[PDB]
């Protein structure tokens, strides 16, 4: 289960570089130079790295400082063969964004948020990024009167439409991916789930430029089924990027390494991504727990990739097993994939077998055989076949 | 706070008619004749009632029995002046729907589900319903291999497209409203939130025919902010109907009377519906707790309406209070409603006040004054002004 | 991974006998004769069965009917070698218990609840049960004024004290196990967690007679860590019995087969029970999903036992692996088991190495190595060593 | 609704002094001098303040610096008439406590945690504190193998027993209050609820010295009913202190001002504290949201007290209303307070009215009238009587 760059595993600078500060704790690790992170990740078999503007260039840097930060980072990529498939903007850390970036009540802040974003889009394109993520972590409210949500969505659409106009004007090939989260740091965050983000995209001027960047932990913070949400995103042709990690149910955003948290959901996620032929980066947005030293940081990062590869093997074995294939037919997964009424509306209305002469009791008596199918899945996952 | 039919309050037959059976309990009340429910609800000041096919006509009824059930119900409506603004299909109770209706793995069940629905659409139109609700409570899974979600969404779209073709073919004016729920009775239900339902509608052949019917308790079962979800539905022009009740957070679907559960969320919901000019029914999908006798049933129903009217008064007082209006300006809710960049992209790029000469520290130092605004809201709600 | 009676696996009659009725659904399976359940479970390698009074003897049975039900059940036990290690009372199904049994507001209902319980204690002893479970599923409230909780706890203590007096008076060896659940069917249930039950027991007249019967799904409905709660119960010497199943986080009580739901929590639970030498029944309180026919029922039951045995193997391998033993020392699990201050208070106060000369920075810099340890655990669980 | 010191409202230095740092955000406010906080709080009508050691004396202070910090604080108390009824230790911020204080795997850290605590107990006594709180926020784990919970509870008991021995040895009158929280910052925290803490106390050497300090938001993070937990604490005679705030269900610890979050739970809490005659401080552990400037900080603090006083008035009016008193009798709250079987076990066994001649159907048919009672409560809360 050794990863290589061909596996497309990527990591945010802010992941392995997390110093361990939490709402009740000071840092437990020294800051990492992005150059060292790129080197260590490459050694582990990563394909690339991602960044917020402010991860790569400290906020408030002069043009000369900016140039040097980028130069060193560029050299690290060149030294290792690492890529930068995605980048994003920090519109959440600085106190100016305390009520949001794109949907701040203050109009001057909204305009600044757009300019900060546009600056980093140019840099992302320079470094070769194909996807530009937007996580509106500060868009939302703690109280009901503070944020008129219809007005906020008007502002959010205005912002994304302007970004689309910008990339079009420059002839950039980059596309946007909106990252939903239901809460934290705001009491409620706007576009809280994959569904809300997908719906919002449909109202944009150029919807083809926008997809979703769902995160395992985020959908799980709403108690939702992450593989189901990913399936709906795939169904809509909008899974532009994905963030992999672990989460134990409904609580603060844990950002455990992938495989941790809900292990079976991780299995079903990998099964879906591989079956569907998802071809984007397998990106980890995780935090090595603050209990760890740097050796533990790299161990945790390695574990992300290892767990993906183990689950990949087991899911493939599951789908390829003739006994499982038989069980899938027994449970009528084949029938689920057949149209309900390709014969058309009038034919359905005229079909007595669909109502007048439908034996409901006989149909009801037919077991779904889902438990046997699921125990085959369990046996494959655990290597107990 | 006395309701009258002008207030548009409606109730499902299955609400006040709930006999009190739960997953661990037998019935605590006798069944109600729909005729008596219509009379008692009218006496309380309700505007109308809604029904599943199987609430009004016992499953398996002959044509003669069906005719008599409808005749008696029609007479009750005529005797009281009650309306029927919405109807729906029961695609969840009968064991044949154990794996779903529209997305059952068994194709014969999917076809039957469509025929059962179509039959009741005709009846709904006959009784004057303007909205036809679909709650896919059995669409989903307890285990990962049982349901391929992309295939299931293909089947779900096929079903809704056929229903749209049907209403179009008959020249009916009725529109559809999809009701999301995240779980229960299935381990995970497809289209689990308002966002997922909105997104799905965009992929239908005739999206203009479909909106959402969100329920307070359902979105709260995912820990989501219900007023926020309703705002996004309104923003999309898709709030075709709404179900009002109460829920205490993340647990089984409680169906408490409206006002119970999250009281402040109820306040903000009423504030939003009234401000936006929502003009549809104020429908209660609640269950008087099984502790209650029939006197308690009608008391609980009356309380639904009373709480709506109290909250309406307090929200209106809040919005009309000059002190609140001043606080809203102090918190820049006015600025939130102004376009970010009506001057356009190039103007924004050329505007030094948006970046090069933006004083981020001065902006950051400006308090939002949200706590004072929220305490004014609290004071209005509690009648402590 | 074939179970035999030596493994002490037991099942409730109401588990495999669940007909599939849920809050939105009619039965999907015919009722099972307890005699057939005993036979089928024995064939699968079960050790025994458990019952509520009303599972074994239909409510309202005459003395002659009662005698025959017991006679047939006795014969099934004798035919199979099955045991009955635990029994319990149904104080939740009948509408008389709509506000509770032991803590019903109506005093006559409380007295009846006690008499019903006492009758079944006699039967449980006759059939050889060593543990008598009490799940107060109806003890609680949907609204704040309905239940004064201090008064309710007074009544709950009165009830349990009387039961203790009863078993003492008869010279029975049977002990009680209180089963916590946080909610469902009541909006909030009294003694909602293992902790609350443990605390309550300390106020009983004869606390030695009472322990807990925790259920995996129940603690998980509060988002709690089930292995942690079981550890506290063991620490207190109060794990008299346990109910095993699966649950996907915070929602309605799913009662999935053991191993389903939170797989890693199942692993850590088995690790703890085996390490601690828990010697009681491994009891499954689960429901085969209503999608299943009878073949699926027995498959689901078999899966409960299979998953326990797989996890047992993997946990044992984990603890026995010299590499894991080294990692445990690296993470100072050995130090966690050593007293903090066996030298005593004055020695600690006088020890400059504990404060005045404690190098906090050096201590802080020492990584815990928890991620490497956890990936070894993951590798063992998945059979990827 | 103007608070005065007689109302016993207290605030932590770290509450109004929170600079607004969160897991995704830098500070939005400057640090407050404890002297200014004491003055501003007194002006608002507070009774007193509380502190962690490190809130009052910056970590690493020399003896001379320590003396001056205390001197200035003492002068502020004297200038205002403010009291210090409670103090606590910071065993969570410094990286040395990354795996805990009292239950750190490293024994040297456990010993240091005890010495740090003991030092501050002396200071707390000097400043007049009657209660010493312990919140073990770092006691717990993110992964299963990292923490053997039985061993950890052994260490936790050792620590609390030593603290008890210490206060006894000094003749101090101060008592301890253990503050539960289910998670955050650790993935799972030990003693996660009021119940677990109560149970743990019973195993201490001198249980009379220890009670609980429950927090509204903390119990709600497990989805539990806070008034119910407070009732069990009162029932056990262990409510030594309480922390008041607001929380919107199951998510990160929000620390909203009291009254925010679950408003009806706040009502029922105040009703219980006032009815029971809780005589300790009404302490607020809240954070003014980081959106706020200093004016908003004091507004938020004032709102805590205002909401307590409004709810106090409404709860008192509810209990005093003859119509409510009649409704309480109708719902048999009086019967709930009467012993079930003061006649004794044998009398109950011999009482045919308790079983043989108990009319279960007649009892079952009696409605509880809980909905009418609850709407009276709603009407009182909203000032709609
Ligand atoms: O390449 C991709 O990522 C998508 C997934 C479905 C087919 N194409
Ligand atoms: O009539 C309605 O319901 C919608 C609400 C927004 C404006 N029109
Ligand atoms: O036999 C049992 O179940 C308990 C477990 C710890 C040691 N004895
Ligand atoms: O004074 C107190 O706080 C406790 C409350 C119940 C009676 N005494
Ligand atoms: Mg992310
Ligand atoms: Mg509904
Ligand atoms: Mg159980
Ligand atoms: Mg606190
Ligand atoms: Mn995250
Ligand atoms: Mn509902
Ligand atoms: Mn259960
Ligand atoms: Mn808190």
């Amino acid at each position: 289960y050794q990863p290589t760059p061909e596996d497309r595993f990527t990591f945010g600078l802010w992941t392995v570089g997390w110093q361990g500060r939490d709402p009740f704790g000071d840092a437990t690790r020294r800051a990492l130079d992005p150059v060292e992170s790129v080197r260590r990740l490459a050694e582990l078999g990563a394909h690339g790295v991602t960044f917020h503007d402010d991860d790569l260039i400290p906020f408030g840097s002069s043009d000369s400082e900016r140039e040097e930060h980028v130069k060193r980072f560029r050299q690290a990529l060149d030294d290792t063969g690492m890529k930068v498939p995605m980048a994003t903007t920090n519109l959440f850390t600085h106190p100016v964004f305390k009520d949001g970036g794109f949907t701040a009540n203050d109009r001057d802040v909204r305009r600044y948020a757009l300019r900060k974003t546009i600056r980093n889009i140019d840099l992302a394109v320079e470094l070769g990024a194909e996807t530009y993520v937007a996580w509106g972590g500060r868009e939302g409210a703690e109280s009901g009167g503070a944020k008129d949500v219809r007005d906020a969505l008007d502002r959010m659409k205005e912002a994304f439409d302007l970004l689309g106009e910008y990339v079009t004007s420059q002839g950039y090939d980059i596309r946007f991916a909106i990252e939903p989260k239901p809460n934290e740091p705001r009491g409620d965050i706007l576009l809280p789930t994959v569904g809300h983000a997908l719906a919002f995209i449909e109202r944009l001027e150029r919807p083809e430029l926008y997809g979703v960047n769902p995160e395992v932990g985020h959908e799980q913070m709403a108690g939702l089924n992450f593989p189901h949400g990913i399936a709906q995103a795939l169904w809509a042709g909008k899974l532009f990027h994905i963030d992999l990690n672990g989460q134990n149910g409904i609580k603060y955003d844990q950002d455990l390494r992938f495989g941790a948290g809900d292990l079976r959901a991780a299995f079903w996620l990998v099964d879906l991504l591989e079956s569907a032929g998802y071809s984007g980066p397998r990106h980890f947005d995780f935090k090595p727990p603050r209990t760890e030293d740097f050796d533990g940081v790299w161990a945790s990062a390695a574990g992300c990739m290892r767990n993906y590869l183990i689950l990949k093997e087991r899911a493939a074995a599951f789908r390829a097993d003739p006994e499982v294939q038989e069980a899938l037919r027994a449970s009528r997964l084949d029938e689920l994939a057949r149209p309900t009424a390709a014969d058309g509306l009038q034919a359905l209305l005229d079909d007595r077998s669909a109502f007048e002469e439908f034996d409901v009791d006989a149909a009801a008596a037919r077991g779904m055989a889902f438990e046997r199918l699921d125990q085959l899945a369990m046996d494959h996952l655990l290597g107990a076949r």
